[PDB]
Parts: C-alpha cells; sequence; structure tokens
C-alpha cells in the first residue's frame, strides 16, 4: 500500500500549488459569457457552477481545462433515437426563443452549433487581453476548444437543461439504495439532466449526462453521513478513483503511438468504480489502511469488465459502453493484458 501514497501525493501538490492558469480560463469566459447573452439564440446561457471554471477530467493534466455552457430549455420533448437508451431527438411542445433552430418539431444541433461558434469565433478576434486560438476539431461536443498562452487548454461544451423528470431509460439506474439510501436517489433525481450534441456513429440527436450528479455523489459518498469528516479517519474512495484515473491516462500516454486505447476513457474507469462503490456499500470496506486491497477490487472489477465486454452505464443499466459495437474486442483485449503486466509488476507506470 506504501507506493500508492507516493502517487496520490505527488497527484496532491501538483493539484494544489500555485498556477495563473485558472485566472485566465475565468476571464475568457466571462467574456464570452456576456457576448452570448448579448445575442437572442443564447440570452439564457451560463456556467453549471459559478466559480467551477477549473474542472479538470485529466487528473495528471493541470493545463487542460472543462467548461460546460447551460441553456435552460422549457417544455422539452424527447424522443429516443433507434433505441439507443441514451441518444435522443429534442422537439419542442408557447414561445419562439431557440425556434430559430427548428428543422420540423426537431431541434437541430449541428446549427446551434455553427451559430455558437461564430459567436465564440467574434468575441475571440475582439480580445486584446491574451493569445487565445480557437480549434475545430470534428466530434459534436466539446464543440469549441480553445488555446490561451502555450499550455492552457479549454473545452467548452454547449448543454441544454431539462427540468422533467428523467428519461425512462434512467428508471432502474442510479442503483445506490442500499448505499446512499433510498431517499437521497429520489433526491437526486429530482434534479435536472442535461443533453449535449453527440452521435451514436450524422443525425441531429443528444447524449445524456449527468456529471453533475456524479459530483454531488462524491461530494457525499460515504453511508455514513459523517465519511471523512473525521479527517484522521478518511475513507479510500476518492482515492481509489484517483489511482484508477491515473492508471488509464498513463496508459493512453504510453500507447498513444499506437490506437488500440483512443476509445478508452476516464468516463469508463469512473463508471465501473461507481459499481463497485454499489457492490461495496459499507465505509469499512473503503478503510484508509486498505488502501492497496480497496484498488486492487476496482482493478478487477475493471478487468472483469472488458473481458465480458460488458460496462454499464451508471444512470442506463441498458447502455453497454463496453459493447463490441462501440470498441472491438482487439481493443479490449489489448487493454486488459497491459492493465494485467501493471498489476503484476507493481504499476512501473506509477514513478
Ligand atoms: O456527461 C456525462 O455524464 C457523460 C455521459 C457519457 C455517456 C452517456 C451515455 C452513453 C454513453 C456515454 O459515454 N459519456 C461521457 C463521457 Cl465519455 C465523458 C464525459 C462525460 C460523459
Ligand atoms: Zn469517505
Amino acid at each position: 500500500a506504501s507506493k500508492l501514497r507516493a502517487v496520490l501525493e505527488k497527484l496532491k501538490l501538483s493539484r494544489d500549488d500555485i498556477s495563473t492558469a485558472a485566472g485566465m480560463v475565468k476571464g475568457v469566459v466571462d467574456h464570452l459569457l456576456l457576448r452570448l447573452k448579448c445575442d437572442s439564440a443564447f440570452r439564457g446561457v451560463g456556467l453549471l457552477n459559478t466559480g467551477s471554471y477549473y474542472e479538470h477530467v485529466k487528473i495528471s493534466a493541470p493545463n487542460e481545462f472543462d467548461v460546460m455552457f447551460k441553456l435552460e430549455v422549457p417544455r422539452i420533448q424527447l424522443e429516443e433515437y433507434s433505441n439507443t437508451r441514451a441518444y435522443y431527438f429534442v422537439k419542442f411542445k408557447k414561445e419562439n426563443p431557440l425556434s430559430q433552430f427548428l428543422e420540423g418539431e426537431i431541434l437541430s444541433a449541428s446549427k446551434m452549433l455553427s451559430k455558437f461558434r461564430k459567436i465564440i469565433k467574434e468575441e475571440i478576434n475582439d480580445i486584446k487581453d491574451t493569445d487565445v486560438i480557437m480549434k475545430r476539431k470534428r466530434g459534436g461536443s466539446p464543440a469549441v476548444t480553445l488555446l490561451i498562452s502555450e499550455k492552457i487548454s479549454v473545452d467548452i461544451t454547449l448543454a441544454l437543461e431539462s427540468k422533467s423528470s428523467w428519461p425512462a431509460s434512467t428508471q432502474e439506474g442510479l442503483r445506490i439504495q442500499n448505499w446512499l439510501s433510498a431517499k437521497v436517489r429520489k433526491q437526486l433525481r429530482l434534479k435536472p439532466f442535461y443533453l449535449v450534441p453527440k452521435h451514436a456513429k450524422q443525425e441531429e440527436t443528444w447524449r445524456l449526462s449527468f456529471s453533475h450528479i456524479e459530483k454531488e455523489i462524491l461530494n457525499n459518498h460515504g453511508k455514513s453521513k459523517t465519511c471523512c469528516e473525521n479527517k484522521e479517519e478518511k475513507c479510500c474512495r476518492k482515492d481509489c478513483l484517483k489511482l484508477m484515473k491515473y492508471l488509464l491516462e498513463q496508459l493512453k500516454e504510453r500507447f498513444k503511438d499506437k490506437k488500440h486505447l483512443d476509445k478508452f476513457s476516464s468516463y469508463h474507469v469512473k463508471t465501473a468504480f461507481f459499481h463497485v462503490c454499489t457492490q461495496n456499500p459499507q465505509d469499512s470496506q473503503w478503510d484508509r489502511k486498505d488502501l492497496g486491497l480497496c484498488f486492487d477490487n476496482c482493478v478487477t472489477y475493471f478487468l472483469q469488465c472488458l473481458r465480458t465486454e460488458k460496462l454499464e452505464n451508471y444512470f442506463i443499466p441498458e447502455f453497454n459502453l463496453f459493447s463490441s459495437n462501440l470498441i472491438d474486442k482487439r481493443s479490449k483485449e489489448f487493454l486488459t493484458k497491459q492493465i494485467e503486466y501493471e498489476r503484476n509488476n507493481e504499476f512501473p507506470v506509477f514513478d
């Protein structure tokens, strides 16, 4: 359990010490938000969280930022696309707020992004603060990727906010009743959800997003309400997730020449981690003294997901993130052997 401590402490100090990167991001974002609010289609745009500009998915990249701009859409009509459980058409039920994007009753996403990019394109050129350059690599969202200075990069995703109850494909998901209680699940399922532009594999579809729910679970994660509040008796749930995230980043980086790990992301490791939290609901099953063993249960469960080619979306049980149509067995067999090598040789990619 010793070397995992040193890894988590190197990540702690780089995450902690001073950097002007977050300040430059907030300046650019606020300039965009006031510019977008001056427009008819994006007058109600805004951050998901105020103060949360420096959201870091890549846990080893201090200069990579991930922000989400939300947009409230009253009376959303969701039409599931091709039984995909996660991809939806967006239609409308008496105003014309976003009506300048309708094609029929169906809301166009690629057109809303084009107007989203041009307005951001206008505010970027009108910047005298810092060197900011825009990139338009495909994939519906992240819609825009900005670059500030020679290190700071920001991915900006436009998201629609719905406040109706979650789509039916989520009814049997979020199985936290024996871990976080059934009453917390009812509270969380009363919160809004978000839709980002995404293709399953052309059409104008959107994907469900519950990252805000995941963030709230991570900050209130124990079966006991006082979990990790006695800072001398902290569980190792968050440390296991960091170690799982850092393992995949180091493997994706070590094999970026080959293409076998491009389909994998921290969301897969994050999803598998939540499933283990359901399997092991007791805080005693996450004792800080059992860091090595608890981290091994995560590596073990994730390895079984690769072999069986089964990883359920934590909110949508019927969506298999490891479907052979999403990731072929060659890629999953490749990742299975690389982790097994790291596990047996005491994770060399950690020092
Ligand atoms: O925002 C989220 O909650 C979120 C959802 C999904 C997802 C949802 C349904 C089906 C497949 C998916 O991959 N994937 C993500 C990835 Cl890959 C990266 C970051 C966030 C997400
Ligand atoms: Zn805890």
